[PDB]
């Protein structure tokens, strides 16, 4: 079980791609978390063919995480002979994904629903706590509803491979009640206080406890020229 | 009056940016045609600061031409002290731009309408022919409704500087009835017959007339390793 950060920058970064995770499990299952407009290019830069993708997980209904979904359905239905793959989407983000964010239909293959391009795996969610959803024989996913922008639902995902909790992926603002009960933690990081992201200073305000060895930062601004926490390096495996 | 192609690739290209034109007129007016998700990065690569942008023209309500509009409003309202600039939008693409394509509101500066981030210049259009709309003392724009995808309106733009027709920008499928009554013509080009783009072979089917000196190709696929018509070179001025 190893992870590869396809992109690491924020929504408006120009040096790094859209923050997306490329997780490959012990049973050969390759999972991608979020697929923005520049994520398929980040996959083409990392020299991983898109034919190896088995499932895609979605935590946003915004451009930087769903931008490349139309391109993925383009590649699968046209070149790959309509290979319908997994689109792991939480239940509350299903109707908001197709009818709204994808204009109720794709551009090049106009009208059809989302079930024609992907095998929609509606994951279970609610608002007062976490939620577990099994996928394969040893692929489990814990979903935590994170607060990003008002009147919109974002989610954090945890991954369990054959029982053991492997990595906690936040995909979120500075949430006071964390769980890091996980081996590794990748957390959204910002360089300016306020807004709709967890800032670096807010992370250092909750840091004297030596859990810093586990924390990894991501989803940051473009001016990057940079305490025990190590940033997620784009193009670095495991 | 010179043009600079910021990006030249199609929606799914990875080597070139989103097809966008950077036009600077004789009166110092700098105009950008279409602003997709990778266009602000294409501006950062071309070493043109975004503070010099005077107006933005929109011919699509799709991701590859409106993706970067939220980033432009981000830069202007936050860093530039709320410098409201020109957003040249045809009349029929106004209500479809804000309520639908921009989720009825931006992410980082949540609720407000489009008039708070830009000075909406509603351009005049109709479906049976071209339409002229004056902007400044010597900035005129001719809008031709092009057919892209069904049940959606796209537009081609022509630019007249102090009277003379300078360039015809198609931004479209293979339209049989063209006007090239213009000095220069930039046309969408595709490498595969069918779809919703004008293909290269369809252009060569309408080519024995020696008007090829005027035609320039753009908005093409990524496999580019390539009759008198010359392709638009990314990063080439005038
Ligand atoms: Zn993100
Ligand atoms: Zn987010
Ligand atoms: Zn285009
Ligand atoms: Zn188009």
């Amino acid at each position: 079980t190893q992870i590869r950060m396809v992109g690491t920058g924020s929504a408006f970064s120009k040096k790094f791609y859209n923050n997306s995770a490329l997780v490959t499990f012990t049973n050969g299952y390759n999972l991608l978390i979020d697929c923005g407009h520049s994520v398929p290019k980040g996959l083409h830069d990392a020299d991983i063919p898109l034919e190896s993708i088995d499932g895609i997980l979605i935590t946003h209904t915004h451009a930087d995480h769903i931008g490349g979904l139309e391109e993925v359905a383009l590649y699968n239905k046209f070149v790959l002979g309509g290979r319908k793959i997994d689109l792991l989407v939480p239940n509350t983000l299903v109707e908001s994904l197709w009818e709204n964010s994808l204009k109720g239909g794709l551009r090049y293959s106009d009208t059809l629903s989302l079930s024609d391009y992907f095998t929609v795996r509606s994951l279970k969610t609610f608002t007062s706590g976490a939620a577990r959803t099994q996928l394969e024989e040893n692929i489990a996913i814990k979903l935590y509803p994170t607060f990003h922008v008002s009147h919109m639902a974002s989610y954090a995902v945890g991954l369990e491979d054959r029982g053991e909790d492997k990595v906690f992926y936040s995909s979120t603002i500075f949430d006071e009640y964390l769980i890091d009960t996980y081996s590794w933690v990748f957390h959204d990081c910002q360089f300016f206080t306020g807004g709709v992201h967890a800032s670096l200073d807010e992370l250092l305000n909750y840091i004297p406890e030596e859990d810093q060895d586990r924390v990894f930062l991501m989803h940051y601004g473009d001016n990057m020229e940079d305490g025990r926490m190590r940033f997620a390096l784009q193009g670095r495996t495991y």
